[PDB]
């Protein structure tokens, strides 16, 4: 079923990326996270530990728990293996893609460009991540791509802030953004998470109600 | 023969980039547009009526009609099975480009990134929409990719502009430019879209004489 | 070997995108480029001599020569046996990047989005150039993806300017930048030549001691 990833997206606003660079922060982070309602985690696979950060957050409840780049074939394995219940990619290869379907893996692969989203069309998949949204035209360029793939639905990710955010979600055709602000580097402060993420939370949608 | 799609790209300046979202406008539009000159029409197929509109701008006499946003092969089979006498697509797949040349299509596909027109060199093409032009780096970005690939000419298209469209064409290896300005959004005025194609008939180009 | 290409990035700062449109330039420039401490050259393949140029320029002792605007397998070949040391391309196709590990050849493709790196990764490469760098998002944009691909690193090309070149190389991730800056459009100046290659021969490089 590919609607499984269009789902996840409309669960919240907004797709906080982490980076667990120490994974004593997992479990607060992801605490913190969810009681802000921002419970669809994006848990990169940037890091040694983070195969072992997404066992650790998925111990708390209510947390959908997801790998982000997801690389290859093999990396998607290893996350499924860990439990994930969804897989980000910075961008769509055809053996990603195909392993991804096969594996019945709920994939949100980046697309930056129409020839990414023609192959993940050629896949079966139509439901992407833009990015990276700021670097590659923003919501200008996002605007004339939704528009040429009427099907198709985006979350921008890469230099959404908060201003932003809602400008972007303002577009029916796009279902939620994925950023780091809600996470800011450092030690982590709980309660600042918390914060930010109830304020996340509360970011109007067109394609949502 | 490759050489199709290039012919056609030097019949006019401009080629329309037509969404018909009334049908009952098609056969207006195709008539007020082959009136000024501006008679390679294409027909993006982002709309469900637009295989018909296709059939209905072909009974024009001299409209020379394309289909657009064909994404696959399939597509391709529709549009070319309706009379269509060019194609095009946003971007370009291996699997719908190996199909128009074994199918004869004179396929104009798009391409954003010099990836896109080594895969489009290696199918044998050599001719491409850059598009989205002005979200992916505009005529800078243009020159850089001319530059690189001599033998290639390109069709811009994406937010250009009647302002645009001459500095465009001053570049020797662009053929023509793409834009959807002719036709403005809502209810067709025929003798305003004949006389924006007049204008844009008109504009020089320093690969046409 | 895939290491082999990252030598050749580490060896000198600039790496100089040569256009030899006059093959009599080719052993001055090249004289005058190895004089300055800018000895690994890519000779573009956009110019019909640009295979004897290559034959000329190896002759010059200390010139690390190269072949540029490597689109298919044949061109490899080609400039393979003329000697060619490394190979450079403005992206990557899978049918080009199997024959250049096939054939151990040392290839530096061109990348502009996620998707390219990931093709790449695929076929056991992890350096590429940035191309083209200034009209892609910059240093910005590249930034955005050495933070997703750690373990890749870059060579920035297109747009770079003895301003930003220093800018660029101070990212960890950045080992040398491509520009054509050092050799001025027009009939060769070697002492002008020479004295913008020792400059950027002098560029400080938070990748290389």
């Amino acid at each position: 079923a590919m609607r499984d990833i269009d789902s996840v997206m409309r669960l919240a606003p907004v797709m906080p990326v982490l980076v667990i660079e120490d994974i004593a922060d997992a479990k607060p982070i992801a605490e913190a996270l969810v009681a802000g309602g921002l419970n669809v985690l994006e848990v990169t696979l940037r890091t040694p530990c983070a195969l072992e950060a997404i066992k650790i957050m998925k111990e708390v409840p209510g947390a959908v728990v997801g790998a982000g780049t997801v690389l290859n074939a093999k990396m998607l394995d290893q996350a499924q293996e860990a439990g994930c219940e969804f897989f980000v990619s910075p961008g769509l290869t055809a053996d990603l893609g195909k392993h991804a379907v096969a594996q019945k893996a709920a994939l949100l692969p980046g697309v930056a460009n129409a020839a990414d989203v023609m192959l993940g069309l050629d896949l079966g998949l139509d439901r992407f991540k833009f990015f990276p949204a700021e670097n590659i035209g923003g919501l200008p360029a996002l605007k004339s791509m939704a528009s040429v793939f009427r099907q198709v639905r985006f979350c921008p990710t890469g230099g959404i802030t908060p201003t932003s955010a809602p400008k972007y979600l303002e577009n029916p055709s796009i279902l939620c953004v994925g950023g780091s602000w809600v996470v800011p580097a450092g030690k982590p402060d709980v309660a600042k998470i918390t914060a930010l993420a109830k304020e996340a939370s509360a970011f109007k949608r067109a394609a949502v109600a």
